DNA sequence: TATAACTTCGTATAGCATATGCTATACGAAGTTAT
DNA sequence: TATAACTTCGTATAGCATATGCTATACGAAGTTAT
DNA sequence: TATAACTTCGTATAGCATATGCTATACGAAGTTAT
DNA sequence: TATAACTTCGTATAGCATATGCTATACGAAGTTAT
């Protein structure tokens, strides 16, 4: 009881323990929890197991995702086992409707996505079009995109990159070190380089911009409509701005995205990752290289980028004809 | 007790999060171990450990396989976790005996089997025997062994197979929609294209039989003793009746089986896939590539299939041979 | 008290849960410590933490190796883990001491050892010569020796073989199935090639043997003064013996060991393994190929074995030396 | 309190079992923690979770690394361990903080640093400078260098070559046997073979120090004012004057440091090490003749040193470049 | 002035790393239904 | 006391999956500020 | 008959897979000893 | 209250290791059995 409220009080206290995007999903989750709660008269914290299950239920036909369905069953589970409570996963009623909601979903044909590809043919026919524009905004733009299919950074890493983090190797090609991406340890970081072409861009950028007049300056910072750029030290532009830059180019060459209300019409903040992975699966390079190139310790995401590529149609066929 | 109840009852209510071979498969441990249990003279529930360990070794005296002998623990396992009771895996005397039991079947040289490979020499001369026949159930074999064996589907697979999941892509060759997965994170579905000869195979089936008439008809069905064919949208063919037909299409070409009782002496649901990934590695094709070809993540099972072929005898044999 | 007895009869009772060797070493080890104890007049079980430091420290007295200091010490762990009661290592004077005494030894220049390597030319040098023996005994020696620098197997995986685990694969090569090695599981086992060379001697030797009267035989089987094989699926030839063909091979051409007393000076079980290692390490064959090669899962074995190779004396040398 | 105190006498008794390094840093951080203790009113033992806490945020605001924080931590859990106490490391408040504090200073860009490269290009500037000098110090000093970038050994292995430790073998060049492992299972030697024209400045030395007069005199010695070398065998170089010979050589050629109080603005023990892999990796040696150069086991730290060239710009840059 | 180009924000869902049994085919044989 | 051609069962054994804990992206929408 | 060619056996030590902090260099600065 | 050239210290931070639990080989020596 007393002993409760110390464990959440110390969770609270060493917050900074965990990502803010966890912490925001968590008074997400539980203000979904709470008023599912208030509208059935029933205590939200702690949670029964049976209140749960009603609740997991009630998210599936109001027909979320699976996936989304795990992740407010799992705020739920922290929040309890790190009280020093049980579960609600603790119980079979929670964890037997879990999979039988995941089970019934995926039976009736859910399956998880993952962004539209932005590949080299993307990029060559983006670059053909903007590279010559004297616009500080697209500059900036070319700039980064290049960067994004190049090094397979998401965007998070690359709004954190700042001025100093550039070095160059003696071919002449950018280095970008980078330290707190999605995971690893001792903190000797990485480098990614940048090919001749890509640290053009970017250099470019770097003269028109000025965020070089100050070396704890990020590298990218907004350009407002009169196409002035405003370095900063402490502020990053915001990886939502970073989206809207593919998206806004996906539009510039396809036009705007339909009316479906569907994820994944135009470019995201993901989409050079899959398609500069794609693009290295075709070009034979190995397995290992791929992961040392996109930073996975696995294969898994891999092998899911290549799946759907039209050059993976089939083999068997041709087998067949001679 | 009161407790085991409850549990019993969360179990029955969401039944849904197992499949109904999980089921069929507790059902049949609880019978055996429950039977063996009263001629014995022991409680069956809950199961006490030093029982379960006199069972287990009971089993291996009936010589079963090891994996056998697991399923047993596994789903008495299951019913205890299920129901609120501790897991006979977690008694010293249960983990000391299957360790023993495994050692001694391993080491006494037993061994997992596989299907008997059907590859393209076996189609080829099944194709040259029935190619002509005017028989329905001809027509419709014929049909079966060229998709199983272009595709690498499993039966539960192909029996699921509508005249609606058939298109039409690239040369006018024939291209089925299917679902090959059935985990959260992975591809909700998959296009397997035919060749142009096993396409026509199929079309001639299509034609002789009428599934055609109704697009949610199943692409295969029953075919009487008249030569005439049932077209159905609410029953497809048993997994069962397709592995006859690979192993009446064995008899045809061999005859009568050993008898020895021994397993895989003709062909059945996997003939197929064992065969695709032999054929296909000996012409070389990419290691991906044949695992795109079965929709493996892997090669473990794969690697299993094609063990005994000359491509994959290693750097040794390599050595030696100069 | 009751229950200490409980668990030590329980593991006894399920002994084969565990290697033959390691019930061997736990005996010998038992026998070392009974010994001191009753010179001590200390109580042997349980033993006391002081007195398990005091016969450590006499070990390294003795002067025994720090690998065979810890054997003895991890015997007594387990008696006493697996009894129910803490192992002597729980203890800080145990621990402490146990961390000393490899430490001294080791800055005292202690190296654990490795065998003699058998390599290609050596292989090739022993087959030039007893190629032309007519010997049923000759014979048999220069099969196994092939075998075993093929395939890297063990001297206890070599002895399992059976006659019936011998396949050949459509180059007309043979195959041996191997199931229980040093680590491994499903029971579905590998198959390992031999060169056509290779092939060869075993061949001559199944000829000239008669080992193949019967499947469940051993593949080698003794040989008497008389030079009469003697086939048998109850007995495999003792790993000793497969120890003196190597050591007897090295004696045939090197001629008779030094008087040194020490281990290596001949050639033993595992110098095949270890040659052969250094000879793909040497021929540029890669990493996981090799570890493929030998069954390693890691890579640590294996850089030993090159360590000390003359092939890695070095590179820095001609790197100044223009 | 009877319980601990044979606890530290256990400790003390086997204070062999650390080496003095790991004993120094203990009583460093034993010191600094009382002194915080005394000036904040807390019990520096045992040691409680809150008082480590308030204490591990006081060192991250002393701006110390993430190293040195988990050094501080590291120490005071051996101290409890040994002591039989609860370590600290395994209370909910101290595991946040430590999470907190290292999530905090990765974000704030915090990274580890490592020598500054000592490659051919300088040391054949430091050569051609140095080479006819005929001053004992400058004699001594390029032998020095020459070893350290050769050898690629640290300075505590420098310091313990003794003149009975130089043999030769191959073209009269010297060989160096040494030991640079201090794990079991390892390789106990080892022999560092040096280039011709290292080899004639290592014989410059030797001749005019007169070290060799005894053989179990330490290559290395002290050089007074007056010019004159001082052989011992009893007494070696201390690894603080080795450091000495590499910021002197960067002196003479570039002058007093740089002031900033940075770390790395000249060379010191391990700059010889770095500048080693990159020279080697730049004429693309093989990874593992590169990983036996330094005594490597894995790649993790390699290649960290050669991040930054060219040869390991990845895929994505060679694909980029067409 | 309006407005580009963002920033902040909340709900929905993918990425990623580490630990752990459920689900499908095999096949003899019994049961079923239309020739 | 038909039988071809199935389908339904029960039990043995092969083929790959799924649950966890967090951290990060997806995208419409409301608020902000130098032009 | 003797004896090759083993087999069994007990003590010593390597192989191998999985989980977890100790040990060395950095460097300003104080202490030391022979020019 | 010299100073070059060290060595010894204390504290910050980089470089890789070591303890576990079993299972398997190394080799001299005593016992075995068909010649």
């Amino acid at each position: 009881s007393d002993e409760v409220r110390k464990n959440l009080m110390d969770m609270f206290r060493d917050r900074q323990a965990f990502s803010e995007h966890t912490w925001k999903m968590l008074l997400s989750v539980c203000r979904s929890w709470a008023a599912w709660c208030k509208l059935n008269n029933r205590k939200w914290f702690p949670a029964e197991p049976e209140d749960v299950r009603d609740y997991l239920l009630y998210l599936q036909a109001r027909g979320l995702a699976v996936k989304t369905i795990q992740q407010h069953l799992g705020q739920l589970n922290m929040l309890h086992r790190r009280s020093g409570l049980p579960r609600p996963s603790d119980s079979n009623a929670v964890s037997l409707v879990m999979r039988r909601i995941r089970k019934e979903n995926v039976d009736a044909g859910e399956r998880a996505k993952q962004a539209l590809a932005f590949e080299r043919t993307d990029f060559d026919q983006v670059r053909s079009l903007m590279e010559n524009s004297d616009r500080c905004q697209d500059i900036r733009n070319l700039a980064f995109l290049g960067i994004a299919y190049n090094t397979l950074l998401k965007i998070a890493e690359i709004a954190r990159i700042r001025v100093k983090d550039i070095s160059r190797t003696d071919g002449g090609r950018m280095l970008i070190h980078i330290g707190r991406t999605k995971t690893l340890v001792s903190t000797a970081g990485v480098e990614k380089a940048l090919s001749l072409g890509v640290t053009k861009l970017v250099e470019r950028w770097i003269s028109v911009s000025g965020v070089a007049d100050d070396p704890n300056n990020y590298l990218f910072c907004r350009v407002r409509k009169n196409g002035v750029a405003a370095p900063s030290a402490t502020s990053q532009l915001s990886t939502r701005a970073l989206e809207g830059i593919f998206e806004a180019t996906h539009r510039l060459i396809y036009g705007a995205k339909d009316d479906s209300g569907q994820r994944y019409l135009a470019w995201s903040g993901h989409s050079a990752r899959v398609g500069a992975a794609r693009d290295m699966a075709r070009a034979g390079v190995s397995i290992p290289e791929i992961m040392q190139a996109g930073g996975w310790t696995n294969v898994n995401i891999v092998m899911n980028y290549i799946r759907n590529l039209d050059s993976e149609t089939g083999a068997m066929v041709r087998l067949l004809e001679d």
